């Protein structure tokens, strides 16, 4: 840690990340504007009740942060605690959100690597419509940036330069592997170990979001829960395995060094992206590094093992941490 280094490095990039962050709100600006007025119709401060404590909280809008699948995330200030949070709002199903709520908070209680929400709130019924915005607002720590936005930022201006920047790419690589190994240690699997769900927190720590999708390995579930471009072929109900997350780990490490996905897979927000929609579509299944930031040999090897097309042969993260390649990665980091 290492965490402190990433923390400072990120502070440096605050301004440009913010600009790329606003730019990504432009196309869905219609949804953002109308979610924003659904929650803050009149003024910048709304009183909500907690569905967990029954107490009130007063939340001032600071700015919209991000749009996802049927969701928008805002930065807000709790004006009694003088603390800032991310506030996530969902579009519309009532029963789906009830289940999401129970499962998210059950999973959170059961559990330093996963971003957990601290409250769930509703404008003064819960879960009913409040565009179709549900009356269910999820409060959690605000991240400095998610990896998907980081990659889009680097694609606009590559602010990871020279040796500090090389060190950051090494650190991200180690942190992605440690995080996936943590999951494995605990016999867990997450269908969305992907850049838009991987967060650099203000203390420089890398964390995984959406605790509700954190399952016991072997769990059977909707295959559609996996982003199609991050799904290996065996996901195209399915069994959620460590091999799914080894695959996704390989893809995210590739993007740290290369920004676009491998195999021609479509990577929105990256100018070098090709346009293969999924592995279900015919294409080049060869791993290619030609246009990446130059990678250390030991990284190209780790990526190649993670991205074995044979599921039974994929290197798992815990085992990767015992390989000479991982030891060298850590050794380089320590020394710098």
């Amino acid at each position: 840690a290492g965490d402190s280094f990433m923390r400072d490095l990120l502070k440096r990039e605050e301004e440009l990340i913010g600009y790329c962050r606003e730019e990504a709100l432009k196309e869905p600006a219609a949804m953002v504007e109308a979610v924003t007025a659904t929650v803050w119709p009149q003024n910048a401060e709304t009183t909500v009740d907690s569905l967990l404590s029954q107490g009130e909280r007063k939340l001032k809008l600071v700015e919209p942060l991000r749009v996802g699948d049927r969701s928008v995330v805002f930065l807000v200030r709790d004006v009694e605690r003088l603390e800032d949070f991310a506030l996530k709002v969902f579009t519309m199903s009532r029963s789906e959100l009830e289940r999401l709520h129970e499962a998210t908070f059950a999973a959170a209680r059961l559990l330093r690597r996963l971003l957990l929400p601290s409250d769930a709130v509703a404008v003064q019924p819960p879960f009913a419509q409040l565009y179709a915005v549900a009356n269910y607002l999820l409060l959690m720590p605000a991240a400095s940036v998610d990896l998907e936005l980081l990659f889009s930022t680097l694609d606009f201006v590559y602010v990871f330069r020279g040796d500090e920047g090389i060190l950051a790419l090494h650190i991200l690589t180690a942190q992605l592997i440690r995080l996936a190994a943590n999951l494995q240690s605990k016999g867990l699997v997450h269908g969305h170990f992907t850049p838009d769900n991987l967060f650099i927190m203000p203390d420089g720590r890398l964390m995984l979001g959406d605790v509700s999708a954190l399952w016991k390995v072997g769990t059977r579930g909707p295959a559609s829960s996996v982003p199609v471009t991050y799904a290996p072929r065996e996901f195209l109900t399915a069994t959620f395995t460590h091999a799914l997350n080894a695959w996704q780990l390989g893809l995210s490490i590739y993007r740290v060094w290369c920004l676009f996905l491998p195999f021609g897979l479509v990577t929105p927000g990256i100018k070098g992206s090709w346009k293969r929609p999924s592995l279900r579509v015919p294409g080049t299944d060869s791993l290619a590094f030609g246009s990446c930031t130059p990678l250390p040999d030991f990284v190209k090897t780790l990526i190649g093992r993670f991205l074995n097309f044979d599921r039974r042969r994929r290197l798992l993260p815990l085992e990767a941490m015992e390989t000479p390649e991982f030891l060298q990665l850590q050794n380089e980091i320590s020394s710098s």
